[PDB]
């Protein structure tokens, strides 16, 4: 899998998510060559980009033009994008533009995300996931809370990774922050 | 990805690796159709059945023949097995009458991991990848400087997992114990 | 410090609270001789313990009257106790017949949580500190929203703890589930 | 406890420890009043401070001269130091030169580890206790090692801290590295 440092990042647009969530997160989409996926709030490109090479079609969004940029790069450098349809703006409108789905990813919520899961369960084709990213506390809470609303079994795990820095001394950990997936049931 | 409900358990055996730890092992391992693995320690059979599905060949060893056993049915369970080698006995000498391999796993070192390591690199095809799993304090150390001293590029991450338990009160965060992944460059 | 073994236990009640969240509850109470201190939830008796040696008065609740009984033992074979009053029973209720307090510690929040709050915000002398122990998801998000919403200026601390369990093998790290502790400016 | 904001950092010199860290060494400790302590490795003087305010002596020491300075600074602007000693220079020869000690607290232990360990063992008063700070994956085995070679029961914790920062969208949780602290016996 692509390693976050094989990443062109930008200072105003977040990402990439650590390789070892998005490793998970594939696990959990289970992503299959016919499936339509949609990356609510793309950033670096981190998810877009593995979904992008097992999919039919990705549909990647963001508000921040910064990210729908460093996406595309991102795309480039390892040579993905052409199932890959980029769409900069406001979530809830470019939702609606889009087929269904089988596959949703939920990164960077941008406050608008009970708004976002409503419209995505509206175009979740049966057999469908949806896989929220959570960093915030209060997202973590909305959403479990919001699937459970919209009838779905919910899940969450939390990753709590270290790696080890080659020092001269030796090898320390260093931490990531925590990452929550909260995820529907299959 | 296979859940760690949907394993058959034995009380003498452990496992099954947790999920999240057995998918970030494919995404190091690199599983390719054409290659040759061997999953050395493969206990309740996690990594065997994941290795399973993605490889030509692969090779599964323990001491204990209760995992050998709880492997086999494993595999049943799921529907694979074909392409797998089961091996009870010693590690070491088990390793000797296998070809050479693309990928190798190593689990449940049974503290004869400095020999197990050295006649790995020994059958390592070129490109291939070494991905030892540790749950020892001692093991995390050993591993790190055995393939450093078998000259090669050694890393380390370290997954702390939390899943949630949904109680009538609320939703409960539930520990993993830590696993490390000391693995060599691709 | 107290040790989590040296402890008496009560299936029915929860607890101790881990040593190392406990020695970190007591660095943010700032106890001082003078201080007069409220422990909601009580349970086995470990922050009561803590507290009762450090302060002036300790009010010591617990719907559960066997938390009350494990607490009062457990003072007892550490011999404190003297300047703690047991309170069983509805928390809001015993809280109301309570003097002003420095120091509040909600652990086992019972899901009345929004109620306690208010009434021990009520009673908190200037410079109090009130500090929630977390171990539900939704209560973390509660605290911090409760806690904001009365005015105060709130942080969280989140403890994942592994310690090490001697093996004849080797030593490996056990994990506790997860703490939050959230806390209000000093 | 002094929060890590108010302390005074230098580049070169690494630290503070975090509070959460700092506020356990403690625990193990069990300061007392009459007590003389040596703080190996004293870098930006976290530990020294919290030991300086609750002992009799503190013998503090660091290979760094920037070490040194940042600790006196921190020092003062605390209004601490009068009971501690600083020591410039190579911690073994340093260490030869102390009196007795009723704690020790080992943090850059500046890869003479062992050697340190085996002296401190030497001036070791009887219930007396040895805690050594870990960020290396080496120095936990080596500590662990040692301690046990020099006939101690050995202990170890790893702590894996988050602090929620406070964003305009909301509260984001923000990893400490992992830090170990192995421990003698009381």
């Amino acid at each position: 899998m692509i390693p976050d440092d094989e990443f062109i990042k930008n200072p105003s647009v977040p990402g990439p998510t650590a390789m070892e969530v998005r490793c998970l997160i594939m696990c959990l989409a289970e992503p299959g060559k016919n499936d339509v996926a949609v990356d609510v709030g793309c950033g670096t490109g981190g998810v877009t980009l593995e979904l992008a090479g097992r999919v039919r079609r990705v549909y990647a969004i963001d508000r921040n033009p910064e990210a729908i940029s460093t996406t595309e790069m991102n795309l480039q450098r390892h040579g993905l994008g052409d199932n890959v349809t980029l769409m900069e703006g406001d979530a809830p409108e470019a939702l609606c533009k889009i087929p269904d789905i089988d596959i949703a990813v939920v990164g960077g919520s941008g406050g608008e995300l009970q708004e976002i899961l409503r419209i995505i369960k509206d175009k979740l084709k049966p057999g469908g996931r949806i896989i929220v990213t959570a960093i915030l506390l209060e997202t973590k809470f909305e959403a479990m809370e919001c699937l459970r609303d919209l009838g779905f079994d919910v899940n969450i795990t939390e990753l709590n990774i270290a790696r080890g820095r080659a020092l001269d001394r030796g090898t320390m950990m260093v931490s990531r922050n925590p990452v929550a997936l909260i995820y529907t049931g299959v």
